[PDB]
């Protein structure tokens, strides 16, 4: 089996991407944020506190002939940005791009935090990290990918995120038309539950490549690229007037600037992030200070190759018995 679904940025900045997901029978289509940094498939639902729903599409298990309460199971999750949600659990049929899983744990929100409420375009999350991070208690549940893996033609999924444009998530096959050159594979540690890997270094603009090991995670549910403070300072030093603002919460730069590219290493290969990918626009409406797309990971405790990095590549999440990541230019 394979699946193929289009993923669409939620706004003009590529703050996140949403992918339609069919849940239940008859199908209820919700637009979920596919997140390679978490392991819960959770949705706004008929159970979500009414005051915490503002424009989302909800899953209503009572309208699904295939929904079953997973008796006694609860979930509660807290993300890196301080957002959170919690609730109870149903099993139901879930399809992505024509690939169907029966008996998938669908975590129904009773509570969502303000950031979720304030984002009308995201109906929930579909976690694609390792199932060891799934928060369901007392019986941990598997991700959609882990449940699909054994029906797939190949135990893989790929992320092909667009820059200010739609992209694709494929399951079970590698579209050799979707990238240029070859795919460079690199080792993964699953010890923390993430797609954790080690970049071989970086360059700023047309500068020399610095060979240095940068451990981090491939995380489609994080907008920006978070790297060590040394690396980030070296980048923003090439942008006249850029500075770290404690008031704004990161590096800002003059909106009149032209940003340099940023290159990261994957083994002996190189992925180039164009400068325009690093522009996240005015800090507030009408401001001439713009927010940077490369930020320090200091105090996060991990480096994060979020969408700014991943959208510059065709990314293979290889879920074979020994997982690996692959990156290709495109
Ligand atoms: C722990 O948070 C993360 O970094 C997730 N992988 C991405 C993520 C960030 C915010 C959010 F509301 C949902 C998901």
């Amino acid at each position: 089996s394979t699946g193929s679904a289009t993923t669409t940025p939620i706004d003009s900045l590529d703050d996140a991407y949403i992918t339609p997901v069919q849940i239940g029978t008859p199908a209820q289509t919700l637009n979920l944020d596919f997140d390679t940094g978490s392991s819960d498939l959770w949705v706004f639902s008929s159970e979500t506190t009414a005051s915490e729903v503002d424009g989302q599409t909800i899953y209503t298990p009572s309208k699904s002939t295939t929904a079953k309460l997973l008796s006694g199971a609860t979930w509660s999750i807290s993300y890196g940005d301080g957002s959170s949600s919690s609730g109870d659990v149903y099993t139901d049929t879930v399809s992505v791009g024509g690939l169907t899983v029966t008996g998938q744990a669908v975590e129904s929100a009773k509570k969502v935090s303000s950031s979720f409420t304030e984002d009308s375009t995201i109906d929930g999350l579909l976690g694609l990290a390792f199932s060891t991070l799934n928060t369901v208690s007392p019986t941990q549940q598997k991700t959609f990918f882990d449940n699909a893996k054994a029906s797939l033609d190949s135990p893989v999924f790929t992320a092909d995120l667009g820059y200010h444009a739609p992209g694709t998530y494929n399951f079970g096959f590698i579209d050799t038309t979707a990238y240029t050159g070859s795919i460079t594979y690199t080792a993964v540690s699953t010890k923390q539950g993430f797609w954790e890997w080690t970049s071989t270094g970086y360059a700023v603009g047309s500068g020399t490549f610095k060979s240095t090991s940068i451990d981090g995670i491939a995380d489609t549910g994080t907008t920006l690229l978070y790297l060590p403070a040394t690396v980030v300072s070296a980048y923003w030093a090439q942008v006249s007037g850029a500075k770290s603002s404690s008031s704004v919460g990161g590096y800002v730069f003059p909106c009149s600037a032209t940003l340099p590219s940023f290159t990261f290493g994957v083994g002996s290969a190189r992925i180039v992030i164009p400068g325009d990918y690093i522009d996240f626009g005015p800090i507030s409406t009408g401001s001439s200070s713009c927010f940077g797309g490369i930020q320090s990971s200091a105090g996060i405790g991990i480096n994060i190759f979020g969408d700014v990095a991943l959208k510059a590549a065709f990314v293979v999440f290889n879920g074979a018995t020994t997982p690996t990541l692959g990156f290709a230019s495109k």
